[PDB]
């Protein structure tokens, strides 16, 4: 360069071709590391935890805690807001922590005409294109909403234009963990979902979270040939610097926006079973099998909360609640796309303005995975109705855990051991879930001088069933025993 294409003033006139050229040269001369700019990491924690047991009202839980790491690399960004005027196709966003935190900084400057393509089953190749003179949230939304009307009446009457369903499920352990899985924008929906994390950590409940995305249509932007093509000539280099744009804080443009319906489902249960994964997964498909008790027990102690974005009327977020029957219809609500369904942004993708390279975000965190094993409390019932004097010898161990996680077995005994008991005698011995090595011996006095005692019942390591009833009866010479187990 030199004199030509330059004013004699040495200045670059606002609203001229030279200004747009200076801007174009300014963006192209930017040097930055793509990956470092879009990298964020959450909590970092040590990897040594203790084994612990806690006594619940009706259960003894053994809790194992282990460090796990979550890492995701994706170019798609989930939307959890509805009144967001920043998230329109073609919008220029600033690359900083606000972008990673899913609270973007919008570069609102005089914009040049931009062309948009929209994918729809009925729209012909030629009719899909769309030109907006001054791309803003109102402008692009108008042109899209206008085009939907023409398509709906023309072709959109064929009903089976099914939404694209997408499933994302994950076990909940921490907020940081969920942000990595669902994006940093999840914290808004996570606050309305009421995720109880302490109870998961204490082994009280197990929580699973499900995504549901149904995409009606997506609006796209063609590749930007020159970085300056996006601005009007009124936009000047000193204007971009005034707004803090540089190689350290470069520019990105929303290249695609997904429009449709989105549901966030939360399933927390007090069940400690390890078929919880199978119960929730079977539930989502609505295929409740015919057994009466095996899965219904956990489900009836499972209660559900949901958050709905999109669907019928354009009003933003709907929080719904119930148990299980309604889950099947939530998926069914947005199955069909109508013009009655406006559809709203649920996901968008960004590309760097300088070279149209799609921006990928690297997110990671350490989280404490919680594993739980429960042991139900039980009862030991004794009934003596025999024609003799009987003696009981009932012993067991109580499992406890050390400060360093060692197993501790504390010997226990019925306080009535060895005592002469006579009919009719009954008692109930409450046994907590941490009871191990339960042994029950029963002897009876025969009254015979040469063999005073007769063993009547002797068992070791008796399983801790819900209700066990040992009943003895009969006579000195012919004692009778019954061991009845009630478990369900």
């Amino acid at each position: 360069a030199h004199h030509h294409h330059h004013h004699s003033s040495g200045l670059v006139p606002r609203g001229s071709h030279m200004a747009n050229k200076a801007v174009n040269d300014f963006i192209l001369a930017m040097n930055y590391d793509k990956k470092k700019l879009l990298t964020h990491q959450g909590e970092s924690i040590e990897n040594r935890f203790i084994k612990e047991g806690n006594q619940l009202p009706d259960e003894f839980v053994v809790i194992e805690r282990k460090k796990r790491s979550l890492s995701t690399n994706t170019s798609d960004i989930s939307v959890t807001a509805t009144n967001d005027s920043r998230l329109y196709p073609g919008a220029l966003l600033v690359v900083d922590e606000t972008l990673l935190e899913n609270n973007p900084t919008l570069l609102a400057v005089d914009r040049a005409p931009m062309t948009y393509s929209i994918d729809l089953p009925g729209l012909a190749s030629s009719d899909s294109f769309l030109q907006v003179e001054d791309p803003s949230n109102s402008s692009v939304r108008g042109a899209v909403n206008d085009l939907l009307a023409k398509w709906h009446q023309d072709y959109g009457q064929v009903n089976n234009v099914p939404a694209r369903m997408q499933y994302e499920k994950i076990t909940a352990h921490s907020m940081e963990q969920l942000k990595v899985k669902f994006g940093s924008a999840f914290e808004k929906t996570g606050n309305s979902l009421d995720i109880d994390f302490n109870s998961v950590h204490s082994g009280e409940k197990q929580i699973q979270i499900v995504n549901f995305k149904q995409i009606y249509y997506t609006v796209s932007v063609d590749a930007v040939k020159n970085p300056g093509d996006v601005f009007q000539d009124t936009v000047t280099v000193e204007d971009l610097k005034q707004r803090g744009i540089s190689a350290e804080r470069p520019l990105v443009y929303i290249s695609s926006v997904a429009y449709g319906r989105q549901v966030y489902l939360k399933l927390e249960t007090t069940s400690k079973s390890d078929e919880v994964e199978a119960a929730f997964e079977a539930l989502i498909k609505g295929v409740k099998v015919a057994p009466q008790t095996e899965w219904k027990q956990i489900l009836d102690n499972t209660e559900v909360k949901a958050v709905i974005l999109g669907g019928d009327p354009s009003s933003g977020a709907r929080v719904v609640t119930g148990k299980v029957d309604m889950v099947e219809d939530l998926i069914q609500e947005g199955s069909r796309f109508t013009a009655d369904h406006p559809g709203l942004p649920i996901s968008y993708t960004t590309s760097f303005l300088r070279d149209n390279v799609v921006a990928t975000f690297q997110n990671s965190t350490d989280y404490v995975e919680t594993k739980v094993t429960a042991y139900r409390n039980g009862d030991l019932l004794l009934d003596h109705s025999g024609a003799y004097v009987a003696q009981y010898y009932i012993t067991w161990d109580e499992l406890s855990y050390d400060h360093q996680g060692k197993e501790v077995l504390t010997p226990k005994a019925w306080d009535r051991n060895g005592q002469d008991l006579t009919a009719h005698f009954t008692t109930s011995i409450p046994l907590k879930g941490n009871v191990r090595n339960l042994s029950v011996k029963i002897r009876e006095c025969t009254g015979l001088a040469w063999e005073w005692w007769r063993t009547v019942y002797e068992k070791t390591d008796l399983p801790l069933v819900r209700k066990r009833t040992i009943s003895i009866w009969g006579t000195t010479l012919y004692p009778q025993v019954e061991d009845k187990v009630e478990n369900d």
